């Protein structure tokens, strides 16, 4: 209960746990075209986007939120419209217009690069004037313009964050503040709202309900429903696939809110540890983990010695950050994560893996790194 | 319907479809301190065992039929009783002695070399005489001493690589009897290695293709005295491809006809696979005669359903990782069981290959 810890994590759970509409490769372009401010978008004479290959091969196939279109060429028009104040929920309140769409797609003209998160954007108009923008990195690292919003975490407060233990986040789970228990609320909400259908049933059993649940949540994102869901460290699909387990375990049991909302905060917690310790498919490895321990504190509670077996267990059984199947296969991944973590909770490790949670983390960690 | 194809198929299929007792970590200990030919084991004055670190890090919890032992000196000890002539099934009728395995605890010296498939047996006796052994490569590949290597050939190997999955359908329909009885013997042994609940979760049609493969898997792992029926000489590629399809149909139809018919088509698809493909791989290769012998079953001879389920699995392809512990090999079979049911209700867009062909390329490259 050290009080300078819970200050610690508590800032850190509002940095990393927000909304976002729509995936982050469209989120991404149409965030960082906002932020040039084009006053009259029909002034535009052309306008160049230059996007790292790891953010092309995807945003293709992503539905873009308020526009009934797919794609990079209406991610830029929806920027185009959107306030770059609303950030990654550029999206909202937009009213599409096919007649800018048309505009658009004579003057836009598209560079792909092979390097880290990159998303630069350039723009000439009528009058003669250029304009730019520049995401970099962290999906809200936002190079050009210069913009000082000062809080965003710092390295300091991060690598106090990777020091802690899940002692640490077993004790936090009794004391939690009220915003935070309002923020799990939320977050509990709102992927509770992208259910919306069938997409993987194979029955009424309780990994059959995870799985379809898992995967209709992940699928109402990508098709582009004018839906927000809760991201975890700037990934909606990590906060999927560290929420929507549990919210559909808790349904298929006890249905016990207060319960849900330990375990979904413990499974939050877990996921940013994960993400912080790792180096550049980490939503199913590190949103995963999170979820294999949300799940075994549900059936177990502070069990330490069965929390670390969950964790073994899980890491014995690591799904493959493969990846390299565009989005759907990106769902599919998340159903893989569902099977590994539930099944993890039935099986005991006596190699690859560590001894305990924190070294089990610090191996998959280095798995990211090299492979 | 050719009459040629019926040839290839039925001796490749009789050549890679055999038995095994006990894993070929410990088998292959066994079968290469076997070819030593030690009359009298008591006469050992010291052996050295030189093994590859991919089939170390597994031996250790690994064991050994016959002997009620896990690890490498009861497979040591199970080699120095068998005969050389049973090859990858030298623990078969030996009578373990505690008496050898105390006198061999004290000479036996291990080195450990981080290099492909490799296992070599040096020994020398009271007599001032040596001994040696040496497997390198493929799990039947004695470099020493010499032998005749016998017919797996290299023409008919490139000719069965060069087939198509509507040759597989084909010859699904014209079965000889020795290849029904071959598929029914596979269908009784498999069977015969569920023997509890390993990874049980429930009563649906998934929880008892999961419980059943693992149960089997395990049994095999701990060296119960039962033989597997392999594919390609892997006793787990063996188990991925049959076990799932036989607890979907006891879930299902319980139709023995059709049950045989996607057995056999998935036994085809895994040489095929395993075939097309070098240098985990269980469940990559295996796992895809599953996922194409269960959509046989639930579909037909459709094949725009047939190349959807090796899409979709190719997608959801599971961890490249080779688990250790021996524990975790359950685990990942536990895993090729979900990509593969869940393969059957899912329809990929446009990685990822256009048809089947084009798919067991894509995952033998990955290899
Ligand atoms: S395959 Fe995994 S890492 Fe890649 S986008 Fe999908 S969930 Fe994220
Ligand atoms: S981990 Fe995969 S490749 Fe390795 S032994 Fe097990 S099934 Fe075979």
């Amino acid at each position: 209960m050290d009080d300078y810890k819970r200050i610690l994590i508590t800032k850190i759970l509002k940095n990393e746990v927000t909304e976002a509409l729509g995936c982050t490769e469209v989120g991404l372009i149409g965030y960082a075209v906002s932020l040039c401010n084009i006053s009259d978008p029909f002034s535009i004479e052309k306008i160049e986007l230059t996007l790292n290959n790891g953010s092309f091969k995807n945003a293709y196939a992503v539905g873009v939120p308020n526009t009934k279109k797919y794609g990079i060429l209406p991610a830029v028009v929806g920027g185009l419209l959107g306030d770059h104040k609303n950030k990654l929920l550029v999206f909202n309140g937009i009213k599409y217009s096919q007649k800018l769409e048309d505009f658009i797609k004579e003057r836009l003209k598209i560079r792909v690069i092979n390097s880290p998160l990159y998303c630069g954007v350039k723009i000439k108009d009528n009058s003669g004037n250029t304009f730019e923008s520049l995401i970099k990195d962290n999906h809200l690292n936002v190079v050009i313009p210069k913009i000082n919003n000062k809080s965003e975490i710092n390295g300091s407060e991060k690598e106090e964050y990777k020091n802690l233990e899940l002692l640490d986040f077993l004790e936090y789970i009794d004391e939690i503040p009220e915003e935070i228990i309002q923020l799990v609320e939320k977050t509990i909400y709102t992927n509770n709202n992208l259910i919306k259908g069938d997409f993987l049933n194979f029955g009424n059993d309780c990994l059959s309900n995870m799985v379809n649940k898992t995967t209709s949540a992940c699928n109402t994102r990508m098709i582009g429903e004018n839906m927000p869901a809760m991201s975890v460290a700037k990934s909606g699909n990590m906060g999927i696939m560290a929420t929507l387990p549990i919210i559909a375990y808790d349904y298929s049991n006890e249905q016990n809110q207060e319960k849900l909302i330990k375990s979904i905060l413990l499974s939050v917690l877990v996921t940013i540890y994960a993400t912080y310790k790792s180096s550049y498919c980490g939503c199913v490895s590190k949103g995963g983990m999170g979820a294999v321990i949300g799940l075994c504190y549900y059936k177990n509670g502070k069990n330490i010695k069965k929390l670390d077996s969950a964790a073994r267990t899980f890491t014995a059984n690591l799904p493959g950050i493969i990846c390299d199947g565009g989005k759907v296969g990106c769902a599919l991944k998340l159903a893989s994560g569902c099977f590994a973590a539930y099944s993890s909770l039935f099986v005991d490790i006596s190699g690859i893996v560590g001894k305990n949670f924190k070294e089990c983390v610090e191996n998959i960690s280095e798995i990211s790194k090299i492979m």
